[PDB]
């Protein structure tokens, strides 16, 4: 029993973190096989970030200008290329600690673990979600760029995020490992405002199922609803519309608890309309939306 | 910017997790040097747990009855001993991945990371705190015993917790790595109820400082208070009394924000008396108490 915001064990990813320095800029790189991936803004000065022409800036850089250090040892850079917003630095040594890995591009609502790093050294691990506005609510300071987001399926690490920037509102933007930003964000110091940060309805419902599994049942009511009726309420509360795909995804949690998905929707509808009344659910006074249905099943079953 | 419930990178501890089986019971062990530490209840059947005489049960066990497996490979047990509520299984091979380590006994209010494991394999990592009633609010299922809690200071892992049991209320109890339970708990299936789970005041204040550092400042007010006046309110709200030692510990956060500790106490006093009014602080609708002042400084400075 108990339900925590749990991250994947970070060891497999710690073994991939390196420091990348270009000129006076130092950030993190991800070393997989003989390639080190890092944000292309490592080549920029603070003045360059206002309106950078990455292709032009990159012309002034040679392999020897990219200093890559894995622990206390230097890696030899034998090639470099830009792929979208990431640089790929080919090194002469394959990372001996390279885990089985995939590069995946996640959809909003999906969760992942972040290993926050500074100077190629891991500082902490936390769980977050790709928000519906394509930002993440992370915890990143100066030097954190190049820190990665990932999921683990037994022994395969699926990298889904590389950290690039922080918007003025304190939220974060980054790319997949192909260098494509999530959402409309660009690696420039310009006016970039995030859209509405809607609540991930399917994740809230999964977390309500986790609450029932873990004994918190005060919010269960005598009502039901329809997808259309629920969605009228969801729209009013800036929640994402619930689809039949989401209902199907909640099937296993509905089966485990014996609570029909639409009955849980009616409980969530009442919580939205009436509030919590000073009560808590799984130690939270708000409806938590950064646990997917897969996360709830995983945590409640003990997948290693 | 941003503030997350962050755990330490778990790699150093993943390298220590093994599976320990005695008879039909399987749980986790911690392999450091040539010793594997695990809960002594690995020798019990479910019927034994009602009123176990561990010394008597242990007489029926020999080294060859303790099956220790590190990954897919078996470790040879050449000795065994009971120290309080843990067993120490001496193996013939030192763990090659043994990090620099210490065994520490933490005080209530202190936080640590837990690497939840099943069958010697890590499943997830989360952050928690030793509660003032000596329970932890973890996330543990069948087979999680022997999972450990730790802190990391650069390259030294200070192990502080080993998981032993879950109380009927869904909260957890365990020992330090010397086998002494935190609090009054015993490794028996008997009526053991937890005491008042008071709020760790000094941690709430640290988290309010984190909120100011990260831009959430709506709760700052025009008032101040004294330690004695604040403590009258703290007692009423089941908060731990704030001492001058706690005020001194908050000194660096007070210096960083320019907000005197007693002024922050007055803001916390108003939040307790008036509530949040549907507002949030660092994405929470309740006052968070599982970040110590050291955690706040660490997260806000980027210690690796
Ligand atoms: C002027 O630099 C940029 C401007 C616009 C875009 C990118 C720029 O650079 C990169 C951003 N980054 C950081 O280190 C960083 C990332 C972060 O998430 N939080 C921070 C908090 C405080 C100070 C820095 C950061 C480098
Ligand atoms: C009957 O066993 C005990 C009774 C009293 C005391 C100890 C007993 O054993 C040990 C407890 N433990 C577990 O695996 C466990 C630990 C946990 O934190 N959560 C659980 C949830 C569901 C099922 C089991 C657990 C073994």
């Amino acid at each position: 029993s108990g339900f925590r915001k749990m991250a994947f064990p970070s060891g497999k990813v710690e073994g991939c973190m390196v420091q990348v320095t270009c000129g006076t800029t130092t950030l993190n790189g991800l070393w997989l096989d003989d390639v080190v991936y890092c944000p292309r803004h490592v080549i920029c000065t603070s003045e360059d970030m206002l309106n950078p022409n990455y292709e032009d800036l990159l012309i002034r850089k040679s392999n020897h200008n990219f200093l890559v250090q894995a622990g206390n040892v230097q890696l030899r850079v034998i090639g470099h290329s830009m792929q979208n917003c990431v640089l790929k630095l080919k090194v002469d040594t394959a990372n001996p600690k390279t885990p089985k890995y995939k590069f995946v591009r996640i959809q909003p609502g999906q969760t992942f673990s972040v290993l926050a790093c500074y100077n190629g050294s891991p500082s902490g691990v936390y769980q977050c979600a790709m928000r519906p506005n394509f930002t993440i609510k992370g915890s990143f300071l100066n030097g954190s760029c190049g820190s990665v987001g990932f999921n683990i399926d037994y022994d395969c690490v699926s990298f889904c995020y590389m950290h690039h920037m922080e918007l003025p509102t304190g939220v974060h933007a980054g790319t997949d490992l192909e260098g494509n930003f999530y959402g409309p964000f660009v690696d420039r110091q310009t006016a970039q405002a995030a859209g509405t940060d809607t609540t991930i309805t399917v994740n809230v419902l999964a977390w309500l199922y986790a609450a029932v599994i873990n004994g918190d049942r005060w919010f269960l009511n005598r009502f039901t609803t329809t997808l259309n009726d629920f969605n009228l309420v969801a729209m009013k509360y800036n929640y994402e519309p619930l689809t039949q795909d989401h209902v199907d995804i909640l099937g296993p949690l509905s089966a485990q608890t014996g609570i029909a998905v639409l009955d849980m929707c009616a409980s969530l509808k009442e919580l939205l309309q009436n509030g919590m009344n000073g009560r808590t659910i799984l130690g939270s006074a708000l409806l938590e939306d950064e646990f997917t249905p897969f996360d709830v099943v995983r945590q409640c079953s003990g997948v290693t």
